[PDB]
């Protein structure tokens, strides 16, 4: 038992981490089969950025001018190209360590795994998630970006995220790996606004029944309620609306707790009105939004990879 | 910026987990070299988990009543031996994934990454503290026996913990590689008691120096206190005495953030007292303990290790 915010092992990962310099800029890139992809500012210095115009830039630059290292071998570029906000590197050898993978395009409120990376190399690993307003709240000093994000399915590695960019309000934006962000941001050192941001409501409802599986239970309450009159109360503490969508992926809890999905909202609903009064929830004393359904239904059942 | 729990990579540890079974009970092991170390239970049925007699039950086994399974490849014990709480494995082939390694026993307060594996495969990756009371609060379904924790140092691996119980109050015990159990528990399932918890005050304080370098100060004052007087405020809230070797191990950030290590005890004893109310330090509503002032300064440098 016990239940903890974990990542996916990042073995399969790490083996595609490269180091991409151009000029006096290095950054991480990521090196599946012969292409190595990385933010497109690699090409930028720092007084570029302020207003980048990439094509222009990037026309001043020939394959030679790119410095991918792998470990401590040197990749041959021969051709290079720019996909939306990344560039993709035709590189001389294809990289061994090549996993199963595929490119995906993820929704606010899912959540995957960070291999926050320093001039090609690992540093740590971390589970977060999308936030509704398609920024996440990360850890990225100067130098990690072109750190992925990803989740694994047996053993193929979903890359969903890119990092390229640091909002002035600390938070942190990137591209999925075609090169478009996620949400409205561009690649340009400026005053960006994102979104409110809101709570994942269905997120929140699958810790909870994570928590009641692990025998903590003094939440729950005597009341039920109905899918309007939970919204109305969602809205009012900028929860992001519950949907039969959601109330259809948290069935399988429902089935094994025995607490019907209404229920279970009308329990939430008493912890928005009133507070948590000081009390803990899987050792938290706040509401906890970054776990799935899925996820919940994970970590209890134990699913592995390799 | 930003500050998350991250763990270490985990690339060269998934690299030697493996499965070893024993008639009906199957668990985690750690093919090192050519060397399988595994937990001594794994030689127990749920019957003979009550009241074992380890010498005994490992007499009535020979050196081919043991299944070893790596990915696919079955492997050849050769040969076994119990050291301690541990069995050790000889088998045929050395494992050509075998990292740069070390075994080391830690001390209560210092933290790990936990690789949570079943039947030798890696399911997730997640950091946490050896307790006062050695325990550790993790993530453990039942199969998980034998997964480890580790410190990794630029290039070599120090594996420190091995999953062996989980208590009767839900909470976790296991050993070091040498198979000793990290504080007074034991191989057999019964009533155990821990200690009592306390709060790892060097942690907290180490925490509290990352929100100040990420822009979270409000929790500062111009108060002050010695080391005497805070640990009488310290327990009281079980909370750890802090040591000047405690002091000592806090100066790097001390130095880095301009706060003496005495005046944020001050700004801690105040917390202690009168609580948070409604607000956050680093996202979180309570205090946390689980980075060590190593942890703080790795992640806001950007330590990296391949």
């Amino acid at each position: 038992s016990g239940f903890r915010k974990m990542a996916f092992p990042s073995g399969k990962v790490e083996g595609c981490m490269v180091q991409v310099t151009c000029g006096t800029t290095t950054l991480n890139g990521l090196w599946l089969d012969d292409v190595v992809y990385c933010p497109r500012h690699v090409i930028c210095t720092s007084e570029d950025m302020l207003n980048p115009n990439y094509e222009d830039l990037l026309i001043r630059k020939s394959n030679h001018n790119f410095l991918v290292q792998a470990g401590n071998v040197q990749l041959r570029v021969i051709g290079h190209s720019m996909q939306n906000c990344v560039l993709k590197f035709k590189v001389d050898t294809a990289n061994p360590k090549t996993p199963k993978y595929k490119f995906v395009r993820i929704q606010p409120g899912q959540t995957f795994s960070v291999l926050a990376c320093y001039n090609g190399s690992p540093s740590g690993v971390y589970q977060c998630a999308m936030r509704p307003n398609f920024t996440i709240k990360g850890s990225f000093l100067n130098g990690s970006c072109g750190s992925v994000g990803f989740n694994i399915d047996y053993d193929c590695v979903s890359f969903c995220y890119m990092h390229h960019m640091e909002l002035p309000t600390g938070v942190h934006a990137g591209t999925d790996l075609e090169g478009n962000f996620y949400g409205p941001f561009v690649d340009r050192q400026t005053a960006q606004a994102a979104g409110t941001d809101t709570t994942i409501t269905v997120n929140v409802l699958a810790w909870l029944y994570a928590a009641v599986i692990n025998g903590d239970r003094w939440f729950l309450n005597r009341f039920t309620t109905t899918l309007n009159d939970f919204n109305l109360v969602a809205m009012k503490y900028n929860y992001e609306p519950l949907t039969q969508d959601h109330v259809d992926i948290l069935g399988p809890l429902s089935a094994q707790t025995g607490i019907a999905v209404l229920d279970m909202c009308a329990s939430l609903k008493e912890l928005l009105q009133n507070g948590m009064n000081g009390r803990t929830i899987l050792g938290s004393a706040l509401l906890e939004d970054e776990f799935t359904p899925f996820d919940v239904v994970r970590q209890c059942s134990g699913v592995t990879f390799q």
